[PDB]
């Protein structure tokens, strides 16, 4: 084993690898969305910007997990990153609905991983999950909820979609 | 011939002259639009500003071609600049539709001139077209497309036309 | 078709989509390398930094192509990103050898795409390839060659690998 | 009992006292090493500096635990600090091997103390351990692992030891 490894269970190691794949998947989904919103026939720069930032963030999370794996003396195993579920994401509202649903799946996975970490008595890993993942995830989910409500109020189509988009830019 | 002229075919020289006429025509059309949008009964200052800038840009392009003609040792032959197709341009949307058709005709003409230049093996002229004309043209066509989509979303009439006009100003 | 599309052949559109997949694949390979070199049992921070930068660069290239596709009025089709060929990359020297083969495959693909674009008479696309892709690719291949020679001189193992690693950091 | 004491079990109190002794022991070991490396017949200033800093850090940790004991209304009981295991630490590599092994014993003890804290439902103490001890310990262990690998690559004797030492200075 690694000269550094201590109190680091193989299931926690494997589950972090799955989490890295998942964060990269989400990055990729958001990148799809970001550029869908720069189509000449879509043209929503605020949504574009929002998803571009989200793509970058999810990539940073994957990287934090890669760094963590190495830190504990685990070994990073990288898998294929699936194509995003869609090529076209419909309205702004629909894209946010899909992001909300995605963010919650990621959150579910993070909580499962917390539970595995707790059952294996790994308080270094529960603390990482709490400080670096679970708080962010909760803020994100709140923010997207807020956005969805604001957009349904403003629009969610036509002028209201146009105006809401400006608040994101 | 000119003491400077080298590898500069007369068809490329004549085609540049046509192109100067065309850029000046486009300048003039945009000038018409610019001031149509400062009519008391129209009053769209953002559209006005956008077409005033476009009119200036197209005059600069014409001038760049005049300068190029002289660089190569060609001789500038200036023709009549036609009256614009219209005196009144309708809605903001309609004016943008007309700019889009105009920008595309200009693009087609630039590509024809590129093709004449490649067939006459003149890489100095193909490079000019790529660097100074074809790129700006493509960005400009993208930009107008985006604008048209944004305006159809926002308006394209009434409150939406009024708000969209503000993002241009 | 798109309101913006002009002189943009479907084969060039499809080939750009392949190219985006390829640049993202390369990004991913370099990400793998970057973090392989932060393993406690590897510990080559200069190599790590070099491949982390390369991973970022290749993601930016992919994004530039996504943006280009939209500029031209094409439609971005995102595919599965394959797992990297390896999980462990051996020595610094071996990793650079693999980057060199990778950079060259990418170059070959960019040249094929240039050739498709010239055969379809699309000088806007040949210009993009020359300005934004082919030049960086050639510099990058030169740079990696230089690095390989420098590392073979210095090391390529032991004290020499350690010192060479410092010039990258 | 102390006017402040709440939810603070006597076993957690006693175990913190043992932890204070241990941190001071480690400080002392590192101080030994720090000055072994300023012997005229050793002369490794980077290793000297590294261990001097580590000595200071471990003393600060002991002090943080002293402050914590008082904070919860426990009573600090200070014991003799054992002589370090050795008077001479051999090569730089050997000293780092011994530090790695020491850091892991401290880490084991910290995790035992976390477990005692969890079993006594003391989330104030689990949180202290997570934020102020366990993260530091893990970073430290990673860093020393990295160092060991870098030194085995560079040297671990002769010129390579000399050069590696300069990276620590």
């Amino acid at each position: 084993a690694s000269q550094v490894r201590q109190n680091y269970h193989e299931d926690c190691e494997a589950s972090i690898n799955k989490q890295i794949n998942m964060e990269l998947y989400a990055s990729y989904v958001y990148l799809s969305m970001a550029y869908y919103f720069e189509r000449d026939d879509v043209a929503l720069p605020g949504f574009a910007k929002f998803f571009k930032e989200s793509s970058d963030e999810e990539r940073e999370h994957a990287q934090t997990f890669m760094k963590y794996q190495n830190k504990r003396g685990g070994r990073i195993v990288l898998q294929q990153i699936a194509a995003p579920s869609m090529q076209e994401w419909g309205t702004g509202l629909e894209a946010l609905q899909a992001a909300l649903d995605l963010e919650k799946q990621v959150n579910q996975s993070l909580l499962e991983l917390h539970s595995t970490a707790s059952g294996n008595n790994d308080p270094h890993l529960t603390k990482l999950l709490e400080d670096e993942y679970l708080e962010e995830q909760v803020d994100s989910i709140k923010k997207i909820g807020d956005m969805i409500t604001k957009l349904k109020r403003a629009g969610p189509h036509g002028l209201g979609e146009y105006m809401f988009d400006k608040e994101l830019n």
